């Protein structure tokens, strides 16, 4: 029962019901996860906390999401492998190995992206009204936080920690959602989307004097070492606002950092900021 995906990468032929597929996307790990789906090949080395279990031996082990064993996942002869942002550089590499399709989202169109996404593993999977049921779960959380956000206001910045260093995100970027989606108003709106974010000093922090800082710890999930409390509490960062209203909001990198654009991550992301701006 074969369909083709077209995709930012191309056009996949793939047969529905797929037996063995690999997952290099935790946000797809995770809707497959919640819809029922197995999966057989995961990149156990940088596993979310909340995916732990597909650590288990029942699953095999495809490398890191910056290391695939391509060896392995030829062994395993995949009916299907699915790639994200991470991988977009390999996606040859794996198309040679197995039907491929490339699932990224658009930071300018976050949810129409993750929509459509969610979407595509409905028709792969035979998971359409279950899809459906998701994503129009997650359309009221973003209706009821919207509400309260547009209840008083103040602006927000959004960080990310590495190294003793930090880095700056807004609008149509890779945590765009809190201000694109989520209605919560950008403290800077003009910030430059990068990938690892824009490089920004403390200085720059306590000047935008913003009333929420959205902090992502990196180092807790690439080094498997927390250090943005460490990192943000200095001088300069509790004269903002933020700290003497206790809206420092530490995102949960698990999710925000290793995964999004799936049914439970990008659910779990709108709760976080909910409790943040509350
Ligand atoms: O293309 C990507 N990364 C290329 C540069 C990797 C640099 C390298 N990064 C990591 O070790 C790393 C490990 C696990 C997950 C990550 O996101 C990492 O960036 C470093 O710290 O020197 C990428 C794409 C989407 C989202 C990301 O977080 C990426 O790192
Ligand atoms: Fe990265
Ligand atoms: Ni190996
Ligand atoms: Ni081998
Ligand atoms: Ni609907
Ligand atoms: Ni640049
Ligand atoms: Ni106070």
């Amino acid at each position: 029962e074969e369909i083709t995906i077209k995709h930012e990468l191309g056009e996949t032929k793939v047969k529905k019901k797929p037996e063995k597929v690999v997952v290099f996307d935790f946000g797809v790990l995770d809707s497959l996860d919640k819809l029922g789906v197995e999966v057989t090949g995961v990149p156990k080395a940088n596993l979310p906390s909340y995916l732990e279990k597909y650590k288990d031996s029942k699953y095999e082990n495809v490398g890191g999401l910056m290391e695939p064993d391509f060896e392995k996942i030829n062994e395993i002869a995949p009916d299907l492998i699915i790639i994200s942002g991470r991988q977009a550089n390999s996606y040859e590499k794996f198309a040679e190995i197995a039907p491929t399709v490339y699932m990224g989202i658009d930071t300018k169109n976050y949810i129409d992206s993750f929509a459509n996404n969610m979407k595509t593993l409905g028709k792969i999977f035979g998971k359409e009204k279950e899809v459906e049921k998701e994503l129009e779960s997650i359309n009221k959380q973003i209706e009821a936080v919207k509400a309260k956000a547009e209840k008083t206001s103040g602006k927000a910045l959004i960080v990310l920690t590495t190294g003793g260093k930090v880095s700056a995100y807004g609008p149509g970027s890779r945590f765009g959602i809190i201000h694109d989606v989520l209605g919560i108003k950008p403290v800077d709106a003009n910030i430059e989307v990068s990938t690892h974010g824009q490089s920004i000093s403390f200085e720059y922090i306590a000047e935008k004097n913003p009333d929420y800082l959205f902090v992502v710890d990196r180092d807790a999930v690439v080094a498997g070492k927390p250090s943005a409390k460490q990192t943000i509490e200095n001088e300069l960062v509790k004269k903002t606002n933020a700290y003497k209203n206790n809206r420092i909001i530490y995102l949960n990198p698990n999710y925000w950092y290793l995964a999004g654009g799936g049914l439970i991550s990008v659910a779990e992301m709108i709760n976080e900021v909910e409790k943040g701006i509350e």
